[PDB]
């Protein structure tokens, strides 16, 4: 189900993602130096647990997740939230609440491309990755 998701990708394109940012409260010196980073995400399996790696020059994350079962994760911005992953209409699902908010981080598939959607607020942001072999 999961299956052409995983890979290494990198970042080819951001739209409105200092406008996504912003309203999450991240302050303009993060937001400058993020502006102009390229993370790589790696997705990986292992049986039923997913792992999702993002690198780059500034920030790196990394979470380890089961479709459909809340786990709790540090953001890459320092919130502690209450998250779940799981497939809706082929698309990987990423769901994070903390403090009565929510935002969702929505990856599909468009012609070999990985599109992120990242909404908070009224904030719609679309990055998108390409695979690296
Ligand atoms: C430093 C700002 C962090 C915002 C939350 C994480 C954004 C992930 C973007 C991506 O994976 O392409």
């Amino acid at each position: 189900m999961v299956d052409a998701f995983l890979g290494t990708w990198k970042l080819v394109d951001s739209k409105n993602f200092d406008d996504y940012m912003k309203s999450l409260g991240v302050g303009f010196a993060t937001r400058q130096v993020a502006s102009m980073t390229k993370p790589t995400t790696i997705i990986e399996k292992n049986g039923d647990i997913l792992t999702l790696k993002t690198h780059s020059t500034f920030k790196n994350t990394e979470i380890s997740f089961k479709l459909g079962v809340e786990f709790d994760e540090t953001t890459a911005d320092d919130r502690k939230v209450k998250s779940i992953v799981t497939l809706d209409g082929g698309k990987l699902v990423h769901l994070q609440k903390w403090d009565g908010q929510e935002t969702t981080l929505v990856r599909e598939l468009i012609d070999g491309k990985l599109i992120l959607t990242l909404t908070h607020g009224t904030a719609v942001c679309t990055r998108t990755y390409e695979k690296e072999a």
